[PDB]
């Protein structure tokens, strides 16, 4: 029955300072088991471990009165000799560098051990993907005595992959892709990827090359050559047009504190238009660049240019878990510019922010809420792209309207022409977004499914308007002010999300609150993937 005191007993150099307080724990009438005396001893070869004496013997001996029925415990420590590291290796590492693994290291050579640092290198190690196999020696570097080289020993590993996905939903219809990676490439530590994918509104292909490392304080590089084949004739986010884009780009990444990361990037991007069926805003960006139109010709001679930018981000991630977060947020601040030697010269920012609060202990209630606002603008007399602007509307932004609904309206030739207001979404430089769940339990499912699947209902609400509709608001007197903000729609609903062995399906039934004529609301929106 119980104890008296400690007095923590043993050898040697002045070890009793930093091992003696406070790990001898005062007392709070001193409870003693016996499978909790085990890893006490521990915590006291730790604090050895990492002051140069990896070997060391703790030995729980306590001895007890049958009498005043009060256990004396001893702590009986053998600390051993103080390791000197001479030098760390590798070995086994036929295709890596002797970089790419130290890099991991934390133990310095020519340093005293640290049994810790060392033994979480070899996690470090681990976990990377690089090596099946990671492994540490302490040999003794005979004659000396009492150095040590540390080798680590390594199996290299298959850091080569292949990846599809295919998925389907209300908005982007049929998509796959599929992709190749070597990791490690080539024995670097980097990472090279070519990938490639179809929505029914574009095809994708990407040549990417990943540098973790750039400096050895963990400053990314990224390059990036890419083709984009977008064509956009099936929709409402007509106002189709198609653009064949390639360009080509690096990005410096800054990984500051867990939280947040800021990225600095340049690009070059060659864009070419063809199709364009001629219509009011466009016009004045055609003839912005000062392109030649001549009519009875519908349609522009196509159109062409690059565009040096440049790019900055920063990014915030709370948000207590990978896949539907209870608590914490998240947020992005954005933005574009194009340089000198750019055509089209003009800038874009954005900013969004997701946040989650929970109601409960539980986390079952949970209150989520989303921001969006994105702005573009031009300079220099120029006009901003039209294909670089804004629309609303569909998962994501307006649940129950169509994706790409929200936005200015065409306005298209009749001859004499351009008194043809239509119905499809040209898009406009000026978007704001929000949107307020209450996130309840699923009913009938649970309870070990549960999370899996997070049912809500929602209210959405967005606007995207054309800043200089001002400029041409008489001369259409009988069409809306696309240039007014205050044209909000909004909807609500009940949403549905799974995380299915097959890969996420997510539904939303959402009706309209606030519409506009010749708004298209898609009352019921999903989408399903699948990735392997």
């Amino acid at each position: 029955y119980n104890i008296s005191e400690m007095r923590i007993i043993g050898d040697t150099q002045k070890l009793d300072n930093e091992l003696n307080q406070l790990l001898t724990h005062f007392k709070a009438g001193q409870l003693f088991r016996k499978t909790e005396l085990s890893i006490i001893e521990e915590q006291i070869k730790q604090i050895l471990g990492d002051r140069g004496y990896g070997s060391a013997k703790v030995d729980l001996y306590p001895k007890f009165n049958e009498e005043d029925h009060t256990v004396q415990i001893n702590f009986i420590v053998d600390a051993g000799r103080r390791i000197y590291v001479r030098k760390i290796r590798f070995e086994g590492n036929d295709v890596t560098a002797d970089s790419t693994l130290r890099r991991e290291m934390r133990q310095q050579e020519g340093a005293w051990l640290s049994t810790s640092a060392v033994s979480l290198a070899k996690s470090r190690l681990e976990r990377t993907g690089f090596y099946e196999t990671v492994e540490m020696s302490m040999p003794t570097v005979k004659n000396t005595d009492d150095q040590v080289d540390i080798i680590y020993k390594i199996k290299e590993r298959n850091t080569g992959s292949i990846n599809f996905g295919v998925g389907y939903g209300s908005g982007s219809g049929l998509s796959y892709n599929a992709g190749i990676t070597q990791d490690n490439f080539l024995g670097m530590g980097s990472s090279l990827g070519l990938n490639g994918s179809r929505n029914t509104d574009s095809t994708n292909v990407n040549l990417s090359y990943t540098e973790p490392y750039f400096t050895k304080d963990g400053v990314s590089l990224g390059g990036n050559i890419f083709y984009e084949d977008y064509d956009n004739s099936a929709r409402k986010a007509s106002a189709a047009y198609k653009r064949k884009t390639y360009g080509a780009s690096g990005t410096l990444g800054f990984p500051v504190d867990e939280n947040n990361s800021y990225y600095l990037g340049l690009g070059y991007t060659h864009d070419k238009l063809r199709n364009v069926e001629r219509e009011y805003t466009r016009e004045k960006y055609v003839n912005s660049m000062k392109f030649p139109i001549n009519p009875q010709n519908s349609h522009y001679d196509r159109i062409q240019s690059a565009d040096f930018d440049l790019s900055f981000g920063w990014n915030y991630n709370n948000l207590n878990r990978g896949y539907f977060p209870t608590a914490g947020s998240s947020a992005n601040i954005s933005g574009k510019l194009t340089l000198p030697g750019s055509d089209n010269k003009y800038y874009q920012v954005g900013t969004n922010f997701s946040g989650y609060i929970p109601l409960n202990s539980e986390h079952k209630w949970v209150i989520a809420t989303k921001g969006g606002l994105a702005y573009t603008n031009s300079f220099g007399g120029k006009e901003v792209p039209f294909y670089q602007l804004y629309s609303a509307g569909g998962m994501g932004s307006l649940r129950g309207f169509a994706g790409g609904s929200i936005g200015p309206k065409a306005i298209y030739y009749r001859e004499d022409g351009f008194k043809a207001p239509s119905q499809d979404v040209i898009g406009g430089n000026a978007m704001v977004n929000a949107s307020l769940e209450l996130i309840i339990p699923a009913p009938f499912i649970s309870d070990k499914y549960q999370h899996n699947v997070r049912t809500s209902v929602f209210v959405d609400a967005a606007t995207v308007w054309n800043t200089k509709w001002k400029q041409s608001k008489a001369d259409y007197p009988n069409l809306p002010d696309f240039g007014d903000y205050k044209r909000v729609r909004a909807s609500a609903g009940i949403a549905l999300q799974w995380q299915s062995p097959i890969g996420p399906l997510s539904f939303s039934y959402a009706k309209p609150i606030k519409k506009y004529a010749g708004d298209e609301i898609e009352q019921f929106q999903f989408t399903v993937g699948s990735t392997f």
